[PDB]
């Protein structure tokens, strides 16, 4: 054994040691209970970032955890390689976007091989190839043809400088942003998944993860944004029909969750494309300007809340047919046509949005809602009064007196009566849009044909394939361009057609890749059921938070989807999910310095120059600031180990992690004591058999560090298993070699000590740093380390030992107080003294009085 601790040395030998013992290559071994671990594979766009080795890591100390528990754990690696990061990069290098990604890969690939995951390489995945891709347009055709992707016109935003559809925030203040152009929007058919039709399922399932951090189920619920309430219509009063055709001559019909507050509805809104907006609009200009700034405007959610609420009387009126009130039907920016109907009801008194808008235009509030004795302000909104749960109904008639449900069925019945509402179930989410006006992407399965209409590849052609010799330019889609590729025949009748040109949106090949992991190289589906049947569903999922929603909601709707094609029989996806949380570090500079090339002394300056830097705040690692640190620096300069511990140390996975140059060193640092421990242990004695068995007769002393081992090994098992807290894991393993270090190992007895503690500590941090606990290890012990397995705790050794004066009794140390006083007056002694407030000291007497 070395002195010193050489981490270039020992972690390419131990990987090469991992690598021919095939530990992490595994099969469908029905002689081993399956565990799978699964970290969110990255986009192939050059390096690894501190953001992909605190992920994986924290998947590889859970594969490796329950890999020491003997369970077949399969932790596999891929490839999410399209999207715009190539496309990007072809525009600045003239370089295509296959051979930029796949020079990506294979240098990513050996850097992480380099930080010594325990993964299984022969199920790696590279979304951007065929052999992946091929799958996604199977499973397009199979849903398209049963309509669950169809084909209908959509809005885009078209910037008619840059020439290409920019994103809804690629667009600055209604311009673009390479160009900064007034955006056109334009109607151009696009495809759909019909994913409302399985929003209740992708809802109620929810309630199964009981796993899932409740944020995350929260923030899928919001989404999806369903609601039960009614649809209402009001009668359009005879002096304003001027205009109006048809079913909206006869009434407005709204949406509401609150009929309970129709009693105190004082107005109408109408969205500003809504039949009774334009027709009012005629003869008033000043409403055709106001309909035109509201149709020139974004429809960003974000921008939606953050917004100058913005209306306009029309004149028109309206009848609440429940009370008769006459209502003015306003027009305003907040009504968005194509949610339901396009128009809203008004309840100033008991929804704060309606009562700002009220308030700005002295509009009249009705409380129908009271709260107890809670006093009410008609120029003062408070939390109350919209409280859908502690409220019954004032100055309603003969509603007066009911809570919500029971006011609800009420005015249900008395529209359902008059015919004019019915309840209504509604969600905000909206069908998932997924073409692309983009290169480096999927091909849509779609050939065009003018007799045969819009026709499906059929399965024998499949794959599309995408031609990699492509340099996009940016100025359009290289695909609409390419007549080698668009010129196709029909598969149905045979005679000239053109090839879809748009590609999918790349969150399809993240829905997935979960699946296709079991069997990469299954030819024929996505995934073969031999595979499927024994891996069942993702075990562990690790990734950010900035994920939460959208790709989670959009895996666990393939993974239905593809149930329902009988290719897999799970429900959901991810049974536990962690959200790692961020890597922060400090930034330096309106020119921002990488720090690897900054000399930071109490002052800074530059690693070139010399001359003064400042010194900015802290934020997220990004390109924006200049402040990613490459890990690459950081695995040349201590080794793969120190990086694993240090980010497994300086935080809790969920909770930030600040880079620090001192905690890199210290990390370092406990890598080189734990090295030395094992060297002065072994250089006055050699390895022995680890103490094992009846601990009676051992010292006081080893008691306890047997005590504090086995604590230990539960504490850890604890940390890894159910809290996930790996950080004061490793705190508890420091805290064992304290005790260890002031613990006179010297004795024959206390060699065999020394030995369990060593041996169980290399284990206890190999999910960790194993790198230098395998090289331990085999100093240690000639077994190999995968063979012998997760410590066990001895629950012996964690049994500590136990403690007119009328006599003595025997208690246990960790007794109750309790305990020592009902032995008290059970004595032999006591009742001779006795004949029929007790003191007990702890530790020395109890006498009773
Ligand atoms: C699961 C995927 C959406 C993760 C994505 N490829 C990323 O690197 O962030
Ligand atoms: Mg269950
Ligand atoms: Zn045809």
């Amino acid at each position: 054994m070395q002195e010193h601790y050489q981490p270039a040395a020992i972690e390419p030998a131990a990987q090469k040691k991992w690598d021919d013992a095939r530990i992490s290559n595994v099969s469908e071994d029905a002689s081993k209970p399956k565990y799978y671990c699964l970290s969110m594979f990255p986009y192939p766009s050059g390096k690894l970032h501190m953001g992909h080795v605190r992920n994986y890591t924290i998947g590889d100390v859970l594969s490796r955890f329950k890999l020491l528990n003997g369970f077949n754990v399969m932790q596999p690696m891929g490839w999410d390689a399209f999207g715009m990061p190539a496309e990007n990069a072809a525009m600045k290098n003239n370089v295509a976007p296959a051979a930029w990604t796949y020079d990506n890969i294979e240098y990513m690939k050996t850097q992480l091989k380099s930080l010594g995951f325990a993964v299984d390489w022969e199920r790696e995945v590279a979304t951007c190839k065929p052999e992946y891709y091929r799958w996604e347009q199977w499973l397009f055709t199979k849903l398209f043809e049963k309509g669950i992707v169809y084909r209908k016109n959509g809005t885009v935003n078209w910037d008619p400088v840059d020439q290409t559809v920019l994103a809804n925030e690629q667009v600055i203040d209604g311009r673009g942003w390479r160009s900064g152009a007034l955006i056109e929007k334009r109607e151009i058919p696009m495809y759909y998944f019909k994913i409302t039709d399985y929003a209740e399922e992708l809802l109620n399932d929810l309630d199964k993860l009981e796993h899932w951090p409740e944020q995350v189920k929260t923030m899928q619920r919001n989404w999806i944004g369903k609601s039960r309430g009614m649809t209402v219509r009001f009668a359009v009063s005879d002096d304003s029909k001027q205009g109006l055709e048809g079913d909206y001559a006869k009434f407005l019909q709204v949406y509401t969750t609150r009929p309970d507050t129709l009693m105190g509805a004082t107005y109408v809104a109408v969205a500003a494309e809504h039949p009774l907006a334009t027709a009012a609009a005629a003869d008033k200009p000043e409403l055709q300007a106001f309909i035109a700034e509201c149709k020139a405007g974004s429809v960003a959610e974000a921008d939606m809340a953050t917004m100058e609420k913005k209306g306009v009387p029309t004149g028109r009126y309206v009848v609440n047919p429940l009370n008769g009130d006459k209502l003015e039907v306003w027009i305003a920016n907040y009504v968005l046509w194509g949610y339901g109907d396009g128009a809203v009801m008004a309840v100033p008194a008991h929804d704060e949005r309606d009562f700002e808008f009220a308030a700005k235009y002295n509009l009249p509030k009705k409380q129908v809602i009271a709260v107890g004795d809670n006093a009410f302000d008609a120029n003062r909104w408070q939390e109350w009064y919209g409280d859908k749960e502690n409220g019954v109904l004032v100055n309603s008639g003969d509603l007066d007196g009911l809570d919500f449900q029971t006011a609800f069925d009420a005015v249900a019945a008395k529209l359902q009566s008059q015919g004019a509402g019915e309840p209504k179930t509604q969600y905000r989410l909206r069908d998932w849009g997924i073409s692309r006006q983009r290169y480096w992407g999927c091909p849509i399965p779609i050939v065009h044909c003018e007799k045969c209409g819009n026709v499906p590849v059929p399965a024998d052609q499949l794959p599309v394939v995408l031609p990699e010799n492509v340099v996009p330019d940016g100025m359009g889609s290289p695909l609409a361009k390419m007549p080698e590729f668009y010129e196709t025949s029909c598969p149905c009748c045979g005679g000239a057609a053109k090839r879809e040109t748009d590609t999918m949106d790349t969150f399809i090949e993240s829905s997935w890749y979960f699946f296709r992991y079991m069997s990469p190289k299954f030819s024929d589906g996505m995934v073969s059921a031999e595979s499927a049947k024994y891996w069942g569903a993702v075990d562990q999922y690790i990734g950010g938070i900035e994920h939460a929603i959208l790709h989670l909601l959009y895996a666990r709707f393939f993974t239905k989807l593809m149930r329902d094609e009988g290719l897999v029989n799970v429900d959901e996806p991810f049974e536990r999910l962690l959200t790692q949380g961020m890597v922060v570090c400090e930034t330096y500079y309106k020119d921002w310095i990488n720090p690897a090339d900054v000399e930071l002394t109490v002052s800074a300056v530059l690693k070139a120059d010399g001359l003064p830097v400042v010194i900015s705040g802290t934020e997220k690692m990004s390109k924006s600031k200049n402040n990613g640190v490459d890990p690459q620096e950081l695995i040349n300069a201590y080794g793969a180990d120190t990086a694993r511990l240090f980010m497994m140390f300086a935080a809790p996975p969920e909770q930030s992690l600040e880079w620090s140059d001192s905690g890199v060193e210290g990390a370092h640092r406990f890598l080189r004591r734990l090295w030395r421990t094992v060297y002065e242990y072994l250089k006055q004695g050699g390895a022995v058999k680890a103490f094992a068995g009846n601990q009676d007769g051992l010292s006081k002393e080893l008691k306890d560090l047997r005590h504090k081992l086995h604590s230990t090994t539960a504490k850890v098992s604890d940390d890894y298993g159910r809290r996930q807290q790996f950080n004061t894991a490793i705190a508890a393993v420091m805290e064992l070699l304290n005790q260890y270090d002031k613990t006179d190992t010297g004795s024959e007895q206390g060699r065999a000590v020394a030995q369990e503690v060593l041996e169980a500590a290399v284990r206890l941090l190999w999910p960790i740093v194993p790198h230098i606990c395998e090289t331990l290890w085999s100093e240690l012990n000639g077994a190999k380390l995968w063979e012998a397995g997760w410590p066990t705790v001895d629950e012996a050794a964690l049994v500590k030992s136990e403690i007119k004066l009328r006599g003595k009794i025997t208690v246990a140390a960790d007794a109750s107080k309790a305990d020592l006083e009902a032995a008290a007056l059970a004595n032999e002694g006591a009742v001779k003294f006795m004949e029929g407030k007790i003191i007990v000291v702890p530790g020395r007497l109890v006498n009773i009085v």
